[PDB]
């Protein structure tokens, strides 16, 4: 399908234990779309603070509609030393691998694929 419906474990910063996804700007997108296929991808929410204690690359979710569903249409964008690569909306959080860290909650979204 062109469009997945996910739902990631939001995850408070300090308890990440894997705080990148890679080293290149495409690495670290791919990682996070693999991730996201297997169910294995957190979300951290950007806050005061929150992007220097994560490794770049970052792989941000972006909002691209005005939602089916419940689920909130989303784009991944990458962003290494000021440049991001990929134009999209408002971030919904940053991704992370997920390892088994206990989530805050679970953020519904709409992935393109």
């Amino acid at each position: 399908k062109t469009h997945v419906q996910l739902s990631l474990p939001v995850l408070q910063v300090r308890d990440v234990l894997v705080r990148g996804f890679g080293d290149s700007v495409e690495e670290v997108l791919s990682e996070a779309r693999q991730h996201l296929k297997d169910g294995t991808c957190g979300l951290v929410e950007v806050e005061k603070g929150v992007l220097p204690q994560l490794e770049q690359p970052y792989v941000f979710i972006k909002r691209s509609d005005a939602a089916p569903h419940g689920h909130v249409m989303v784009e991944l964008v990458a962003e290494l030393e000021g440049i991001q690569y990929g134009r999209s909306g408002e971030t919904l959080g940053v991704l992370v691998p997920h390892v088994g860290e206990i989530p805050v909650a679970y953020r519904k979204v709409l992935l393109r694929k």
